[PDB]
């Protein structure tokens, strides 16, 4: 029993990080095979970031320029190519602890591992969800930027995650490993904002069955709902709405513990009407929307990799 | 910016972890140098463990009975010892993955990584405090028990808990490496309970300096207190005594903020008479305890290993 935010062991993407150096920026990056990724602002000095010119930067550039190490050995740089907000270094060595791995663009609403890494040495491991505004709530300081997310499926790493910013109320946003934004934030240091975030309804549902399996049922009411009538309530406390496919991906939940996905939907509108009256769930006097219907069963039925 | 459960990266640990088997049971174990280190009711079938006599149980036991395997390669047993609650099976062949490693019994207060494990396979990771009361809040289904925490310093791994059991209440229980129990619990199957757990004060302190590092500041009062004034006050909410020693440990936060400890002091007063008024500090909306001063420097400071 007992229910905790667990991140993925990081083993597999510790073996993989190293310190890229261009002029005087230093930051993380990502060793798999014969390819170093890092954010492509490594080519900016203080000045530049205000509003850089990448593909000019970048034209002017030797392989030499970038000093690549792994502990304390140096990789030789022989190749050097942007992809949309990423750089891809070729080097003269192949990561010897590559693991099997994937490039994902995950979707709002997933949650996956960050290892915050500072000049390519591991600082922690935490969890965390793509919010529907396309941040997360990370925790970065300066030179956290090329840290990865990434979940893993028994011995495959899927990468989703490389660090590049942080926007005003302390939230973080970044690219996929194919250097794409999550969301319309750009890399150049200018008045960007998220969107107003909304509660992942999916999630906080998924939270709510881990809840009644720990043995915490007092919200649990007798009553129904229609999916039309929940979604409308939903609403007015910005929670996302409700799909026929979050209903579909709660069915194990669902059937584990005898209580329709519609049953609890009941049950979360009368907290959302109501509130908690100073009550608590697994601990929290807030209701938690960053376990998925995944993490919720890996947890509770103890998945490994 | 940001701040969160954040816990040790896991690659140095991942690389020690076995599976043990002894008859039909089968948990976790930790393989240092020639040594595995399981918890000693690996030997126990069902029946036993309601009054197990493990002297007894050992007795009877040959090098063969235990089956160890890392990944699908088997560890031959060439000895067996019991210290305390830990066995101690010394095989043929030592594990080349062996960090730099101390074994620590903590202090009550102290934080540390688990790494939940099933059948040697790392499942997940995450931050525990030892409580008061000798407990910790983890999350362990069947088959956890083996699963170890951790500290880590740069390069060396400080293991300090093996977990054996879960208490009534969902919180667990078990023993630093050398097999003694943390609190007054014993490894068999009866009617056990925690002591009622109190708050620990000086990390509720440490989490309140992280809020203000984060510019969460509306909690700031313009009083200051007494030592004396402030641990009347914390007794009644059942907050563990604030001791000097424990000023003298927030003397860098205290120092980094320019808020004096007594200051820091003044402003929980004030939120433990009064209550938050149903808003949030670094996002939430019940007070912390599960922050070492250290945990807060480390995080907002960006400390590597
Ligand atoms: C890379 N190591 C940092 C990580 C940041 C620094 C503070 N915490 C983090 O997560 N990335 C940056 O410094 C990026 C970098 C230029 C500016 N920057 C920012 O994150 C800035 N943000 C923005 O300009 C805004 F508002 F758009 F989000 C900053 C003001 C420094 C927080 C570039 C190329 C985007
Ligand atoms: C080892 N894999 C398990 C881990 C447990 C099982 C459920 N969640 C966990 O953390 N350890 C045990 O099964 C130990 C083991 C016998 C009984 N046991 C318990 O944890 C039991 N607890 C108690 O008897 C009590 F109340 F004292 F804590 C149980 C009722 C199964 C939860 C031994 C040798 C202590
Ligand atoms: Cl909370």
């Amino acid at each position: 029993s007992g229910f905790r935010k667990m991140a993925f062991p990081s083993g597999k993407v510790e073996g993989c990080m190293v310190q890229v150096t261009c002029g005087t920026t230093t930051l993380n990056g990502l060793w798999l095979d014969d390819v170093v990724y890092c954010p492509r602002h490594v080519i900016c000095t203080s000045e530049d970031m205000l509003n850089p010119n990448y593909e000019d930067l970048l034209i002017r550039k030797s392989n030499h320029n970038f000093l690549v190490q792994a502990g304390n050995v140096q990789l030789r740089v022989i190749g050097h190519s942007m992809q949309n907000c990423v750089l891809k270094l070729k080097v003269d060595t192949a990561n010897p602890k590559t693991p099997k791995y994937k490039f994902v663009r995950i979707q709002p609403g997933q949650t996956f591992s960050v290892l915050a890494c500072y000049n390519g040495s591991p600082s922690g491991v935490y969890q965390c969800a793509m919010r529907p505004n396309f941040t997360i709530k990370g925790s970065f300081l300066n030179g956290a930027c090329g840290s990865v997310g990434f979940n893993i499926d028994y011995d495959c790493v899927s990468f989703c995650y490389m660090h590049h910013m942080e926007l005003p109320t302390g939230v973080h946003a970044g690219t996929d490993l194919e250097g794409n934004f999550y969301g319309p934030f750009v890399d150049r240091q200018t008045a960007q904002a998220a969107g107003t975030d909304t509660t992942i309804t999916v999630n906080v549902l998924a939270w709510l069955y881990a809840a009644v399996i720990n043995g915490d049922r007092w919200f649990l009411n007798r009553f129904t709902t229609t999916l039309n009538d929940f979604n409308l309530v939903a609403m007015k406390y910005n929670y996302e709405p409700l799909t026929q496919d979050h209903v579909d991906i709660l069915g194990p939940l669902s059937a584990q513990t005898g209580i329709a996905v519609l049953d609890m939907c009941a049950s979360l509108k009368e907290l959302l009407q109501n509130g908690m009256n100073g009550r608590t769930i697994l601990g929290s006097a807030l209701l938690e929307d960053e376990f998925t219907p995944f993490d919720v069963v890996r947890q509770c039925s103890g998945v490994t990799f």
